[PDB]
């Protein structure tokens, strides 16, 4: 609309490319809005005041609803006291106690801003702890956008990641072999708790893979690092490997544990405490109290309320509804990963032209779904939201069938 | 006091060493409180409700006073709309226009969280722009706590910084020599706008040094990056090298441009725009609107009010007062760098025993000063605050003289 077009014209002049990073719409159909005006519960409004039921949950942070009144009350109370001060607030202690108490593997916490801050801290910690160099990551796994791990390597030197080595996710043989390929020199294994990457089907972690990670780390003294920045608190009320009976040495957390306030965390066992004290990591904003107050109230709600069961039920209902609509319209889906963090692709759609068209058509019905990145459910998504969503998705399936002969892949994608 | 001691005991159990990073009190005298309860204007209150006139300004962020009412009203207005959303707020555009408008060398802005995010982005951008490897930094200059730049190297590999090379700050010949030592391979020169580092006297940047940096960059196509995360908006209303007449290609900003709200920025000229589009930098929280709304209002106040002149006047008064006071007591100071971001050391105090004792004695008088790290003035510090500060500093000078024979360095 008129406001979006003005904003895009202006943005291109003063922001490289008009926008950047994971929230850029550059690889989405052109009808996706870039700039928003407001948000509440499970909904966002674009600059032209069109509402969307939001299945990105702000790319993860919106766990409980935008402007959730209890979290905003806790943030308000802390803001009357102080935020970014010469030292941390006393409540930093309360937050570390609360987080450590919830995470069975952890005896301590460190707070930072970005999830990338937490994964980088984990990497440096493991090198200090072991005196070894090699960090093992799954090929194509996203752990942040630092030089060591950013997925797109313009301006990145080989030397920035020369001591990162790779294994195939969910392949126990591949991981075992990676330990032996750098025999005696493994500082850490990083693993996301499931496979959650762009343009790729999701897949749950396999027990044998997770056991092999834990066993090889135990045998060698390497630290097991679960990167829970994305899945944290939508799989479980603890580390997302809890249900596999596999406890890491370090876990990284972010996005949603203050329901949108900027704070991330490294949780660590006592095994790793000395190395955590030896490294030097910090930032201007890492000791700010208002995000910590929001985190304390979010963690309370996580502990004390059926938020998790609620958002999973909404996810499951959406999944079932799309399966049924899929069969009716003759357009097979691949719905993968947990229903509460779903990847929803079309079968037999290798250039994504079908998925792109369908996602764009859902916008016209007031639904924001994503053709290449996993989605997310919030505890604020209602049974009514899901019913209304499925009316939009029905029409989107019809629009894709109607326009099927004229569909084109995204040019920049191509 | 009692609450501080309970908190340190509890902290030790659930946080490595009870605290970490630049706000840890580990290297300060033991009477420095680690944990605080509240903050307002130029004052902080510790966990035992003792007020201090605060000369750290939260280590830079507090430019206009804690809980500054206009910035909080602007933050409130945005919070009723939305903060961390599926895309940025429309106000991201307003913020970029405002920041670009204020910064003469800049045509575009990118926003992030940490100052370290901005400096890292500048590094990657320069390598993408030039296709070269070597980043030149001043020996001992702090640009963040990433693997490539962190000052303490536990867990850091040689390979993390093998393409960072060093020059001597304020030494034009050293910088020129460093270009030639990596001939045709310089991606960027990073410089803080003055020397501002721990345990060291500060020094203003020399014109010939800055001109050399600009000229060597111009000749080689390397990018000149001014790291203004610390000094930004306390030296000038533009890049802190504005008074030298030297414009960088990139400048890095953070700490105070949203008066405590967490947001940082890379500002760049069109020369660097293509490379800025080519690199991939992002974060979950980098597109949040409320820090951007605080930033817009902070930047307006910076442009439209005499905040700079106010904090400079306060810094100048404090410096002249301490000069006179120290001389009366026969204890010479080294007050270095800008008066509004002062380093206050004692002459002939190589193990900091005197400065530590003095700084500790200031706490008893309700004044928070730092014996090894530069301090900061805010526009909320008043003439009466300086007068009251000087009463406490006087007593601290007397305390140091009384206990002089017994002073011991920090363990
Ligand atoms: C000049 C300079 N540059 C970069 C940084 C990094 O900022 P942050 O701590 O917010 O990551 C700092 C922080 N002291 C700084 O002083
Ligand atoms: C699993 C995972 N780890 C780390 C990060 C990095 O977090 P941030 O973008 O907040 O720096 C992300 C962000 N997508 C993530 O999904
Ligand atoms: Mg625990």
């Amino acid at each position: 609309g008129t406001r979006q077009k003005d904003l895009r014209e202006r943005a291109e002049r003063v922001i490289p490319g008009g926008m950047y990073g994971h929230e850029s719409t550059r690889l989405l159909p052109p009808e996706f809005p870039q700039f928003f005006r407001r948000a509440l519960g499970a909904r966002i409004w674009d600059a032209d005041e069109q509402p969307y039921i939001d299945y990105m949950c702000a790319y993860g942070p919106n766990l409980l609803g935008y402007r959730q009144s209890e979290i905003e009350a806790a943030a308000d109370a802390q803001r009357l006291l102080g935020d970014t001060m010469t030292g941390p607030s006393e409540i930093m202690v309360n937050l570390a106690e609360a987080f450590v108490g919830m995470v069975r593997h952890a005896d301590w916490a460190m707070f930072c801003k970005n999830g990338s801050d937490a994964t980088s801290t984990a990497m440096v910690l493991a090198r200090a702890h072991t005196g070894r160099k090699t960090i093992l990551c799954a090929k194509g796994a996203y752990h942040g956008a630092s030089p060591w791990n950013t997925p797109h390597t313009a301006g990145i030197l080989a030397s920035d990641r020369v001591h990162v080595a790779y294994y195939t996710y969910n392949d126990a043989q591949s991981l075992s072999d990676a330990f032996k390929a750098h025999d005696g020199d493994i500082a850490a294994v990083f693993a996301t708790p499931f496979r959650h990457e762009v343009f790729e089907d999701q897949a749950l972690a396999q027990l044998e893979f997770a056991r092999t990670a834990r066993k090889c780390c135990d045998e060698t003294g390497a630290l097991l690092v679960v990167d829970d920045v994305r899945a944290g608190f939508r799989v479980a009320r603890d580390c997302s490997w809890t249900h596999l009976g596999i406890e890491p040495d370090l876990s990284c957390w972010g996005k949603c544990f203050a329901n949108g306030y900027p704070i991330s965390a490294l949780l660590g066992s006592n095994k790793a405490r000395d190395a955590a004290r030896d490294i030097f990591v910090t930032g201007s904003f890492w000791f700010s109290a208002v995000p910590m107050a929001a985190a304390i109230e979010t963690l309370r709600i996580i502990r004390e309320t059926p938020y998790l069961e609620t958002l999973i039920a909404s996810g499951a209902a959406l999944r079932a509804g799309l399966e049924a609509q899929s069969q009716r319209h003759g357009l097979e889906l691949k719905q993968t990963g947990p229903a509460q963090m779903p990847q929803i692709f079309f079968a037999d759609d290798p250039d994504f032209r079908i998925g792109y068209a369908w996602a764009a058509a859902c916008l016209k019905g007031g639904v924001y779904v994503h053709p290449y990145h996993n989605m997310f459910l919030s505890a604020a998504h209602t049974v009514d939201d899901v019913t209304e969503t499925l009316e939009a998705t029905d029409r989107a399936f019809s629009a894709v069938l109607r326009d099927f002969a004229s569909l084109q892949p995204h040019p920049i994608l191509m």
